[PDB]
């Protein structure tokens, strides 16, 4: 089920930029003299390639946020410069250019009968110069300065890194190479020019191990499923029927239910997986099954207390103590109330007198994990007395004492049955020692292959595990060792690192988007959509379950983390030049100025006679955004009624009128009555005056040579002039480099001889010869 | 004549105090209480917090 | 189950409630005035039954 969902994760795709991200493109426009006639020679200026910006300053900021999101989603990881190259037909040195549209622009400029020859010769002089000895090439490009800055920033922060065989040799986690039982081998070389991508290896910053138990439990369940998939199976189990009949002979009957190989395999896999992923487990057993109790006692001897729910631990301890321990020495049986902070084993330690049993109980009481930081990854390691398996002897001696006391206040048959059980468990001491050492080594080796922080916090969903399987495992283990297969281990490691990298990448994307949204003074956006996108893109949840409240709490938690450097600088660049991008649009204006005083108009070499106010000084500034937001109209109405100067700043669509009849007959101020009458400024449409020779009405301004005078001006800035000698640039890049992904497929490992396996202390793992 | 609420609750500030008190109760020892009952109590408290 | 949905009373609903309440208050006051006038006038004019 979920195994496919958590195993079908591929590394995040590195986009290959097919063309430079363009916002500005050249456009050829006519011009007029200061008098207002055509010049019969056109000039090329800058215009936005896209003109989908809607009116309203809030919608402007929304469009800016969408633009930032598009730029960050289309980020180039490795930027090739040989692929994007079309040969220029006009370069008399047979050069090559960066983009097909650049070639079209070069052809247009090279062939225009109204253009001079210096620019044409500069066009023809373009040629790429390649210096392969230092792995650097130069290309020509024509862009608006914003686009050139963005392209340079993309170029100079690529994620590639030189690759060598020893680098991959060091890419494996250290606690695998350092051990002897695993050996690595290669079969191919690597060139000095190849490059690869490093994943992200930063720890948790959402604190999902605290106060977010739902998603944490979901992730733990997924990782537990994966671990169950990866942990190796058992080989060479003793025949079930022979073991059953041998135990039956040993017990002298005239119990054994639940002893099958599948049970042992499931118990082994479940125990290892739960230990690995910190998924707590709950037990269940019939209180009148002594052998189950002893097997559970062994299980508690090996595995520490912290990985068990208080209910199961309390029940197991109560059963063990009041069925064996106080029964031995004939002391009054304890009544451990369900809910005291003390544990039954602690009270037993404080009560009994004999040495070995008390020592063993004391060991099982306070045996906690140790937090150890290795190679930047936090891990949980058992006490060193458990890996070499000596503590089992400290168990058995105590059990041996249990066979010496007379068991007073009990019938003979009960003592006989308990002695039979303890003897059956005792005769298999070597099997238990080998199993415990194998478990320790397998846990250490496997757990050394995870790269995310782990915490010991009980979660909501609890694993079910019956003790009969544990009894079967303890009675059925044999001689053949089991070592995890290198192929499975590498597959598990690849999946884990892929998951971690995906998580970190999505975190950074969400943080960048939220930071930009909150710094652009956006406050009318339901922010649950971004969190929903993040959760969906993590590719393990369904947004149909987690409600909105946790999304908002996660957003508040996420705001604190400082954003990554590249995205922060991208946002800084896109915000520092916001005004130039916004004003240069030819679909919206920046406000309307009203003065009710005779003022002259401006003369520009792109609009002819246009009504434009470059600055807004000397007037009262009123925000249209606030005007729509609060719904008030008090100050503006009183200012306009008494015919006093006013200034409005905000986004407004414009209507172009090019009739001198409209100029003489004042109609540029009659679009303010609806503000009072309709009391809504959503569709305010100021009229843009424009006089030139194209309109066939310019003879009025020529015959009588009068200076046009109006009463309104529009807050619009004339677009900046275009010069070819300035947009030219020599982009820097790398000649050629093969990007490598899925790197670990180039290393193969061979299992050591299973007999000669060495775990941690220069000794063989299993020894039952 | 009117009966009106206090200013402190009006701006929505006592909820932070309630949340802090609940979170304080969440990690509390809660002695002399059974396992599942205490776990459910503190997890519901966390849910409301 | 509370979400992020702002809900303020509609202006027309507010004016409807205000008009209904003031109408009820006016009726209550005028009926009280009529009753007290009737009893006082009957008592002054010596109508004891």
């Amino acid at each position: 089920s979920i195994l496919k969902k958590l195993e079908d994760i591929k590394p995040e795709q590195a986009k290959a930029q097919t063309k430079l991200f363009r916002i500005f493109e050249p456009r050829q426009k006519p011009i007029y003299i200061a008098n207002g006639e055509k010049e019969r020679r056109n000039r090329i200026y800058w215009k936005l390639k896209k003109d989908t910006l809607p009116d309203g300053d809030y919608d402007v900021r929304e469009y800016f946020l969408n633009l930032y999101d598009q730029v960050l989603t289309e980020m180039p990881d490795y930027l090739l410069l040989k692929d994007m190259a079309v040969e220029n037909k006009n370069s008399r040195d047979a050069g090559k250019v960066v983009d097909s549209e650049t070639a079209s622009i070069c052809d247009a400029i090279f062939q225009d009968e109204e253009t001079e020859g210096a620019v044409a010769r500069f066009i023809a002089e373009m040629r790429q110069r390649v210096q392969a000895d230092r792995n650097v090439v130069n290309y020509p490009s024509i862009l608006h300065p914003i686009d050139y800055a963005f392209n340079e920033y993309f170029l100079q922060h690529q994620l590639v890194e030189p690759l060598n065989n020893d680098i991959i040799f060091n890419y494996i986690p250290e606690r695998i190479r350092n051990d002897v039982n695993y050996i690595l081998n290669m079969d191919r070389n690597l060139p000095s020019t190849a490059r690869y991508i490093r994943p992200n290896l930063l720890q948790d910053r959402l604190n999902l191990h605290d106060n977010f138990e739902s998603l944490w439990d979901t992730i733990t369940t997924s990782n537990y499923i994966l671990a169950r998939s990866v942990v190796p199976d058992l080989k060479e189990l003793v025949s079930t029927e022979a073991q059953i009949q041998k135990m039956s002979q040993d017990l002298q009957l005239e119990f054994l239910t639940g002893i099958n190989s599948q049970a042992a395999n499931d118990c082994f896999k479940t125990l290892i997986a739960a230990m690995l992923s910190q998924r707590t487990m709950s037990l269940d057993f019939v209180t009148t099954n002594y052998m189950s109790l002893i097997s559970g006692m062994w299980l508690l001897t090996v595995v520490p207390n912290d990985m068990f729910i208080r209910e199961s631990l309390v029940a197991c301890q109560l059963a063990i103590v009041n069925t064996i321990i106080y029964v031995a020495f004939g002391m009054q049986r304890m009544h451990y109330r369900n809910g005291d902070p003390q544990t039954p084993f602690q009270i037993a330690e404080q009560q009994i007198q004999n040495f070995q049993v008390a020592n063993w109980l004391h060991f099982v009481n306070n045996n906690y994990f140790r937090q150890v930081v290795i190679d930047g990854v936090l891990n949980q390691v058992l006490n060193d007395n458990i890996r070499n398996g000596h503590v089992i002897n400290q168990l058995m001696e105590a059990l041996m004492q249990l066979s010496r006391q007379q068991f007073p206040t009990m019938p003979v048959d009960y003592k006989r049955s308990i002695q039979r059980g303890i003897l059956l468990l005792s005769n298999r001491l070597g099997q238990l020692v080998d199993l415990t050492r194998l478990l320790a080594y397998s846990y250490e080796t496997l757990m050394a292959c995870v790269t995310m922080n782990m915490q010991h916090v009980q979660t909501l969903t609890t694993e079910k595990l019956q003790l009969t399987s544990v009894t079967s495992l303890c009675m059925l283990i044999g001689n053949a060792t089991v070592i995890p297969s290198p192929q499975t281990l590498f597959h598990y490691y690849n999946v884990n690192v892929n998951f971690h990298s995906n998580y970190n990448e999505r975190i950074n994307d969400a943080v960048a988007i939220i930071t930009a949204a909150n710094r652009l003074n956006l406050y009318q956006k339901k922010m649950k959509a971004i969190v929903e996108d993040f959760l969906k893109r993590l590719h393990i949840f369904d947004v149909a379950v987690a409600p909105d409240d946790q999304m908002y709490r996660l957003r508040d938690r996420l705001r604190l983390l400082p954003v990554e450097v590249r995205r922060l600088d991208i946002f800084n660049l896109i915000l520092m030049a916001m005004d130039q991008i916004e004003r240069a649009s030819d679909k919206i204006a920046q406000g309307v100025i009203i003065a009710y005083r005779d003022m002259q108009l401006e003369r520009d070499e792109m609009y002819g006679y246009v009504n434009i106010a470059r600055n807004l000084d000397g007037f009262q500034q009123i925000n249209l955004e606030e005007l729509m937001r609060t719904g008030s109209y008090a100050q503006i109405t009183n200012m306009l009624l008494n015919n006093q100067p006013v200034a409005l700043v905000g986004a407004l669509p414009f209507v172009t009128d090019s009739s001198v009849i409209s100029l003489i007959a004042i109609l540029d101020a009659t679009v303010f009555a609806q503000i009072v009458k309709l009391r809504k400024v959503d569709t305010l449409k100021p009229i843009l005056y424009k006089i030139n020779s194209d309109s066939n009405d310019f003879y009025l301004v020529a015959n009588y040579d009068w200076v046009p005078i109006s009463t309104t001006k529009v807050y619009k800035q004339v677009p900046v002039q275009f010069d070819f000698r300035n947009s030219m640039h020599m982009l820097t890049s790398n000649l050629t480099f093969t990007v490598y992904s899925d790197l670990l497929a180039f290393v193969s490992a061979d299992t050591v001889e299973p007999i000669n396996a060495v775990a941690f202390d220069n000794m063989r793992i299993m020894n039952e010869l």
